[PDB]
């Protein structure tokens, strides 16, 4: 198998077939698919049953998680292209550097990554080292350091060495 | 290896970005995606708007068409796996020939393909020439000869020769 965004996020997020609380405490399933920010487990069960189209009882198959994963990766890509701040940054970046941005939008969302501003401007201006240093000072690095370290390596080197 | 089921159906079905009527007469779009059995263009446009999530106005993009195509191919595979007559034939076939069975299901549906009792039994028993002769005797061959010929050649030879 070769290297791509789908294989990148698979190593980062991992697979979980049952409803679990994430790093922020929100109910999630599959390959890091956020169900609800609501504190109720029942609220998450309704969102899951909606996304799958059957009574899941908080349990899904690997294939069912693959569908959500492919849908989330695609949603992240379209989200970047529809965001006025994210799209000019995206188009400038190369194939491998685009994947690193998708990873962040998969993890934090459209609005969350668009709030970086300075780091986004640095990547658009091709300043790879300056952006890498600035990303470590962010709240994203303090919360998930293992995750961010691999993404920062991808944005600075322009290669997928952090996964090889 | 650029040849597979997706490429096989791209050749057989073709790509159309405007609402068209199939061989049967029903409103279709993309790479053979059935919209409705209704003879209304207003009803089909509504079914296309609900499938995409925007005011399409009868026209879709190549990307939107690839989404519907991936959904239909997946649905065709599930149709085989959920069917008790289709699954043992599927599991006994090689990769190239599995694609020819998915092709038939994509085109006719799980129920219609299960009606080829004798031909399916011949495919399960590895009787390639006998299956080829019997499949040509069907209404499927009379209604759409050129597509059936290709699928038959694939089942007969176990190669991609009918396409490339
Ligand atoms: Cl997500
Ligand atoms: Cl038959
Ligand atoms: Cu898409
Ligand atoms: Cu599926």
């Amino acid at each position: 198998g070769p290297m791509n965004i789908f294989e990148m996020l698979r190593i980062d997020e991992g697979l979980r077939l049952k409803i679990y609380k994430d790093t922020e405490g929100y109910y999630t399933i599959g390959i890091g698919h956020l169900l609800t920010k609501s504190p109720s487990l029942n609220a998450a069960k309704s969102e899951l049953d909606k996304a799958i189209g059957r009574n899941t009882n908080g349990v899904i198959t690997k294939h069912e998680a693959e569908h959500l994963f492919n849908q989330d990766v695609d949603a992240a890509v379209h989200g970047i292209l529809h965001n006025a701040k994210l799209k000019p940054v995206y188009d400038s970046l190369d194939a491998v550097r685009r994947a690193a941005l998708i990873n962040m939008v998969f993890q934090m969302g459209e609005t969350g990554v668009a709030g970086f501003t300075n780091s986004l401007r640095m990547l658009q201006q091709k300043r790879w080292d300056e952006a890498a240093v600035n990303l470590a000072k962010s709240r994203w690095y303090n919360q998930t350091p293992n995750r961010a370290k691999r993404v920062i390596t991808t944005f600075r080197t322009g290669t997928w060495d952090a996964y090889k």
